[PDB]
């Protein structure tokens, strides 16, 4: 009959809806958690694994993004894999360095990816969650931290469809 | 140029597709945080806040399980909700404290819900989201983890419809 309080998060979950595809097919290119540059391409110029095994939970990949607007200088992203179960088709991943636009900002920034099914006997169809956590941090806001992660999902899920070669109108973003 | 390593976790995502419901309906239940004996009711006799305000973020449940088997005492959950967005029907929590079996026995268990609606154009329907996360114990293993889990978060499924007066066969589990 005692318990340990502890600090709240901030954070957001999104979901979206992707027909014309299937989730093995997604999964080749979002799965591939050390070559990220082959899937956020408008973004990310490079990517690779520096520790670890690649894709292997505890491995930690460094990429490479373009300026994020002219002028400004190319920035890095370390991130550690924490979870992956690949048959499962979900993974966590947590920023551990770099001065990556935006996101370095943030304390503690997590990130999860879980992919599902929609039934075949309903029209079949692909759920792409994806959700981040940040702590509070006296230097930033709640706003601030959807501000930077949602254009940049918003950009993934673009760039999906170009790598998957499927129209833009394949993806819906879910009400919540 | 430089990062740091963390430790990594175990955990598992499931997502439900819900037929013949509204998010709305759905939240009544699930939402109502504080009083999770209104939803998980095969499991949890009562349940009640202990400390902050009901269903508001930090806030701490303490909730009454029903005996394992016959001459087994009830057991307790304590609980805080670390993160409450109920206009995007999602939150987060963690337990806190408490002997509730099995759960108990886990290292900074962490759960995320969160609710989504399918296009109306679809025929509507729910994705419900459910996903757990521990860190790796001695006295564990992540399939003992998922064992516990599971089986909760499929009668909780279970004793949702009981609740909507929906059937059962309303979900279905997704990659099952
Ligand atoms: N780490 C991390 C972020 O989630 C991220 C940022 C840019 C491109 C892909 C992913
Ligand atoms: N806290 C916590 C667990 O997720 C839980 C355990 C039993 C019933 C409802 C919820």
């Amino acid at each position: 009959e005692q318990f340990q309080l502890r600090g709240v998060l901030w954070g957001k979950a999104y979901s979206w809806k992707i027909t014309g595809t299937t989730i093995d097919k997604v999964w080749s290119i979002v799965g591939d958690y050390v070559r990220v540059d082959n899937w956020v391409s408008s973004v990310v110029k490079s990517s690779h694994v520096v520790s670890g095994e690649a894709n292997q939970t505890g491995c930690v990949r460094r990429f490479v993004c373009y300026p994020a607007s002219e002028g400004e200088s190319e920035t890095v992203d370390y991130s550690e894999l924490i979870h992956m179960n690949a048959a499962a088709h979900q993974y966590m991943y947590m920023i551990v360095g770099g001065n990556i636009t935006g996101f370095s900002l943030m304390k503690n920034y997590v990130s999860n990816i879980s992919l599902s099914s929609l039934p075949e006997e309903d029209g079949g169809g692909v759920i792409f969650y994806w959700s981040f956590t940040a702590e509070p941090a006296s230097n930033l806001t709640e706003q601030k931290c959807i501000e930077i992660v949602f254009p940049l999902y918003t950009t993934a899920l673009k760039d999906l469809c170009t790598h998957l070669s499927i129209p833009e109108s394949s993806v819906t973003l879910l009400d919540d």
